[PDB]
């Protein structure tokens, strides 16, 4: 449910991404990069309520779901590009 293409270069931060989508966290479709399940809006809040970074699976914006959040909370904005 999340396939983001140019010129939507995509950020790494959730509130910023919401800007790209011209919307807010309260609306944004962000899924698990890993589980492909759309995050519960509460979990989507977790992301910006803390200091996590968005993870693009291949090149689409996904958040890190409930399960993955505890796993990948270590990653707080990484420069893994290309
Ligand atoms: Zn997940």
């Amino acid at each position: 449910g999340a396939m983001f293409q140019d010129p939507q270069e995509r950020p790494r931060k959730l509130p910023q991404l919401c800007t790209e989508l011209q919307t807010t966290i309260h609306d944004i479709i962000l899924e698990c990069v890993y589980c492909k399940q759309q995050l519960l809006r509460r979990e989507v809040y977790d992301f910006a309520r803390r200091d996590l970074c968005i993870v693009y699976r291949d090149g689409n914006p996904y958040a890190v779901c409930d399960k993955c959040l505890k796993f990948y909370s270590k990653i707080s904005e990484y420069r893994h590009y290309s």
